[PDB]
């Protein structure tokens, strides 16, 4: 049910919007979720999923922590999509700021690969530290199923459109 993407490539669609509500709207099979290795969603785009499903995505994914442990970066796993989507994968891309190596951002795009379509932010831009432009190019150049990306900053999805 997505509207109002802008195609890119064969499988690559874009969207100035909120991926909360752009979960909400179309109720995805899966929503992707920016997160860190420990699944704290604190801020972004993994607490404001977190705060729209009342805080039951924290609950479970600090369950899932317990059993388990972190995630590697790069790394992923699917949950439950609460009230926003059947199921959500949270994806860790590199976090530029803490050192972690950029090239580990292709490893967590290949990630969307194991689902046939996704509603899903650029990952490791933000508070993350990389260039969403480079995200972007990565995004394009490793995923294969059909991806629908968020761009919650109006100034930035015109950039990253102008620049493709
Ligand atoms: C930690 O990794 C991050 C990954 C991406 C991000 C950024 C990248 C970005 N910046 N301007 N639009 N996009 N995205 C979001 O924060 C975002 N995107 C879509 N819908 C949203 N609703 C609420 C937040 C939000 C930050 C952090």
């Amino acid at each position: 049910s997505f509207s109002g993407y802008l195609k890119l490539t064969d499988n690559v669609y874009i969207k100035n919007a909120d991926i909360v509500e752009e979960a909400k709207k179309v109720k995805p099979t899966v929503v992707v979720n920016a997160a860190n290795v420990y699944l704290k969603h604190g801020g972004g785009v993994a607490g404001a999923l977190n705060k729209a499903t009342n805080n039951a995505m924290q609950v479970e994914s600090d369950d899932y922590i317990a059993t388990n442990g972190p995630l590697k970066v790069g790394g992923s796993c699917v949950l439950s999509g609460h009230n926003l989507a059947k199921h959500c994968l949270h994806v860790v891309g590199p976090n530029v700021n803490k050192g972690e190596d950029i090239q580990l951002l292709k490893s967590a795009y290949e990630n969307f690969n194991q689902h046939e379509v996704l509603l899903a932010p650029l990952l490791s831009a933000g508070i993350f530290g990389a260039d969403p432009i480079h995200s972007l190019r990565v995004c394009v150049d490793t995923v294969r199923t059909n991806v629908y990306l968020a761009v919650f900053d109006k100034n930035l999805y015109d950039k990253l459109v102008s620049s493709f």
